[PDB]
């Protein structure tokens, strides 16, 4: 029953990122970014736990990847200071959300899978 | 001679984004985004003349792309408000970058081609 | 202990993609492709089963998965006929293969997470 | 003029991929794959002149792209032999293609933007 989650993916190496960092934020009344939830991706390149589906509530949330923290990790001069992921959640209800990024050094792509 | 250009194509049409609109910032001293050009891509789903070799110093920038809007004039509701590209340029010396960003209603990815003049 | 499995997901729904057909091939001595195992993708997109790990031989592997009848069976005309994944597996010793999918009905990505 | 063209580009260095090899085939009436054109990538990452509008007719048409061989000349060992496009080309009448590949040693993406004469 985790509502939010975060997988990310090394197109290099084709494995897990591991160790990749995160800060999740939400939309405050005044259109600044309130700290939310942050972690580091597991051995599986997963983050879980960032909240409880009562405390998730109808929002505007950002979820930022600090991609350039683990590119200059293994040693490669990456492009992107970081991936963003900017997203309303629960505007029709409660839903399950899998965020996946895949990383290159200069090229990622985000997908959203939302269930109910 | 243009320094920054975008691409952006859509998946679900195979065919260019066509008056996507784009803001661009770049961080200032302060550590706030101070707005810095913007624009809508054409019908090739290109965006051109954003800034100019001289004043595309080195800094810190990001390119924001109105995803959602571009899916909602096409009545389909998209997963992410936008697309959002930051990254450090010409701290090398000057580069000439081209963003290309693929869009899906729920994915996208975005790619950078970055060459010396 | 499952070795190849394949994983599917629909762009434009945010969704996993059900009912994917798909076809698995390894390359014969007579440079031609033999049939080696089919199916279609559960409700969570995936397909596991395919083989075993014992019989999961080095080899030159194609996944074909037909993305075409997917789309038209969701009223959408999509440009490739199917996505093809042609890849050499077990070359320096068994490992476990998640090959995914993303769908668009114009575009197509595909990734390999590789494990030990 | 030019009906079927491809772009690469490598998501590694931020770049096209240069020199990539190509092959192209069209499906016969006996269900074969018959060679129909061949290429390399320029310094743009682009191949053109594959084909003719005149020549290329409808049926069904397989892009081969030898990812491999890119990849393993930069001493890379990447996962796939090669990335196929597989598509029904012209049969709503004469259509420009472009396929367009991005490449890293794990993943790879294709679009395709087609467009009406
Ligand atoms: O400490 C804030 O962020 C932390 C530092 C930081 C940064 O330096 C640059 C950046 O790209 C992201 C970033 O995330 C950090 C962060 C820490 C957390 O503990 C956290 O829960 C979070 O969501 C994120 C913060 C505080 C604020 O009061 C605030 O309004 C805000 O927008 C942000
Ligand atoms: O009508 C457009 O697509 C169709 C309607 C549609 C939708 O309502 C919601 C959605 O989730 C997907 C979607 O795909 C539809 C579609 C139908 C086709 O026959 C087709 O070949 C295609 O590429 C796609 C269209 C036009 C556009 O001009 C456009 O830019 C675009 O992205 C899409
Ligand atoms: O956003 C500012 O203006 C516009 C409104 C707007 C918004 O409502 C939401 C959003 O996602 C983006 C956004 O971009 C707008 C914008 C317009 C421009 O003409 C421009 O050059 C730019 O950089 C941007 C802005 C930002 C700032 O950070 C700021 O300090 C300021 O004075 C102004
Ligand atoms: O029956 C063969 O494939 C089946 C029909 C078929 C097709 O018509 C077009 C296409 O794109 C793919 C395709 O896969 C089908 C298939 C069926 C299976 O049961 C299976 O295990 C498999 O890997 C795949 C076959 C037999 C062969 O003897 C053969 O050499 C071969 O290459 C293929
Ligand atoms: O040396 C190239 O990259 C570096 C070496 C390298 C490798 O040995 C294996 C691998 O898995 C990834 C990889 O990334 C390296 C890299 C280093 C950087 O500092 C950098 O900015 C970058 O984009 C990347 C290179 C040159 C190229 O000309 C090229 O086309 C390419 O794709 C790559
Ligand atoms: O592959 C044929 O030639 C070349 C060798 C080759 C290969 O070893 C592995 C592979 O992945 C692709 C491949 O493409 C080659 C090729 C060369 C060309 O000049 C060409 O126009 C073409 O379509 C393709 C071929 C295929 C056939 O199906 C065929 O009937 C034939 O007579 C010849």
């Amino acid at each position: 029953k985790c509502p939010l989650m975060v997988k990310v993916l090394d197109a290099v190496r084709g494995s897990p990122a591991i160790n990749v960092a995160m800060h999740v934020f939400r939309k405050a009344a005044d259109d600044t970014w309130e700290p939310f939830a942050s972690g580091k991706t597991s051995e599986s390149g997963e983050l879980h736990g960032l909240t409880t589906e009562e405390e998730f509530v109808e929002g505007i949330y950002k979820v930022e990847i600090d991609t350039k923290s683990y590119w200059k990790a293994l040693g490669i001069s990456p492009f992107h200071e970081h991936a963003e992921v900017v997203f309303t959640a629960n505007d029709s209800g409660p839903r399950r959300y899998t965020i996946a990024a895949l990383l290159s050094p200069y090229s990622y792509s985000t997908t959203a899978v939302v269930t109910n």
